[PDB]
DNA sequence: TAAAATGTGATCTAGATCACATTTTAGGCAAAAAAGGCCTTGACATCCCACCTCACGTATGCTATAATGTGTGCAGTCTGACGCGGCG
C-alpha cells in the first residue's frame, strides 16, 4: 500500500516510544506491522501504555499490528 | 402390501467421584529506578553589527593670435459660428 512505506514520524510518535522503536531496529512501517505484540512487550520501556496509544493511532490511520507480509523488502 | 419401525439383553467404555495438600498468582498495592519533562553547563558555529577603508569616482578650475545681429527648414492654407477689438 502507499501507507506501508512511510516512516513512523508521520504518525507523530512520542519520545519514549521513539526510543523503543530505534532501539529495536524497526525501520519501516512494513517492518512495524510484521512485528508482534509480545515481541514488543518484553522489550525495554514498552509496558502498558505504549501499546495502548500506538494501538490508538493505528486504529486512527487504518492499519493494525502483527500482520503478515510477502515480497518484503522491495526497498 | 411395500417399506420403514421395533424388540434380545448381556457385554462392555469414556468421564465423574471425592477429601485434602500445595501453587500461584493474581491484582493490586507500595515503590525503585529510568526515562521523559524541567532546568543547567560546556562547547561550538555562525553569525549581526558595525566599524572601519582604500580606489575609484567625482565636483571643480583654466586654456591669452584671433574670431562679435537668428533665420534655416518646417506649415500647408479645413470651416462655419461666435466674441471681441478695432475700424469708420
Amino acid at each position: 500500500d502507499p501507507i506501508l512505506l512511510r516512516p513512523v514520524d508521520d504518525l507523530e510518535l512520542t519520545v519514549r516510544s521513539a526510543n523503543c522503536l530505534k532501539a529495536e531496529a524497526i525501520h519501516y512501517i512494513g517492518d512495524l506491522v510484521q512485528r508482534t505484540e509480545v515481541e514488543l512487550l518484553k522489550t525495554p520501556n514498552l509496558g502498558k501504555k505504549s501499546l495502548t496509544e500506538i494501538k490508538d493511532v493505528l486504529a486512527s490511520r487504518g492499519l493494525s499490528l502483527g500482520m503478515r507480509l510477502e515480497n518484503w523488502p522491495p526497498a
